[PDB]
């Protein structure tokens, strides 16, 4: 359970928004990339395993499911890469209400950066640290709990 | 203290690793861009605090010290941008030692990717990793958790 993620991807502004949420506590980390690709996905999760004790991965669908590259990545950084089916149908209906509550904030953040990208940061920003605690202390909490 | 980051710059192929370490557990977060620019180490900054509760930062340099848009990121994200003087001089060659042993794992990992962003990406997660019996990633966690109970 401490290690668990799910990808999620995301469109606007003709561009992809890939997200990584810890499942038990809401934290999210993101990025803007052109498009998904099995490369970028890879290199996303590499960047995402570095930073935390990422032990199991749901994917987002089956391209990057079966995608060579995104399994070398996952056997490098140690992860067991699992499908995103949502056995439980309130996941599917989660990330969908992510999704929404992400793009809202961006477009509150819109006009304050030139670049989605930045925009993109500022909402990471403001998600992590909305208090509900915040999803960026419930996710040192979980894991803390784990380490002892 | 467990807010307090070091910004550190060193060169690798013609490019330049940016490096944030939280400064009490030696945890490291990097990226690789064409040149240190104020815009770059905004950007990155913003991306450190909207993952990690980032109170202080102790800038690399003056260029970044004084930069309008590093100041304009460090208000934003609720940063304290502060100077990187090392007055423990300890400091001096505790970043040194950091950057000559993360060249090493990079080329420890060189070859095994194409782009050196992905080679330095491996070499964070070696770092973050590497027991020393705790990790760096390990004691951030902690160090953090500490603060919050
Ligand atoms: O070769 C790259 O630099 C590269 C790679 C390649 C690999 C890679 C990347 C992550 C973890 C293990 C590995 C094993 C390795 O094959 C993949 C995606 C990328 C890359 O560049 C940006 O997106
Ligand atoms: O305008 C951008 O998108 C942009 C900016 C601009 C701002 C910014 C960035 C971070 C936090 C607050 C702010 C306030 C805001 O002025 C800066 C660096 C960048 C950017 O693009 C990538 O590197």
């Amino acid at each position: 359970s401490p290690g668990i993620w799910q990808l999620d991807c995301t469109h606007l502004e003709g561009k992809v928004i890939l997200v990584a949420v810890h499942v038990a506590s809401g934290y999210i980390e993101a990025e803007v990339i052109p498009a998904e690709t099995g490369q970028e996905t890879a290199y996303f999760l590499l960047k995402l395993a570095g930073r935390w004790p990422v032990k199991t991965v749901h994917t987002d669908n089956g391209s990057n499911f079966t995608s060579t590259t995104v399994k070398a990545a996952c056997w490098w950084a140690g992860i067991k890469q699992e499908d995103g089916i949502p056995y439980n149908p309130q996941s599917q209906g989660v990330i969908e209400s992510m999704n929404k509550e992400l793009k809202k904030i961006i477009g509150q953040v819109r006009d304050q950066a030139e670049h989605l990208k930045t925009a993109v940061q500022m909402a990471v920003f403001i998600h992590n640290h909305k208090r509900k605690y915040s999803a960026g202390e419930r996710i040192v909490d979980i894991i803390a709990t784990d380490i002892q």
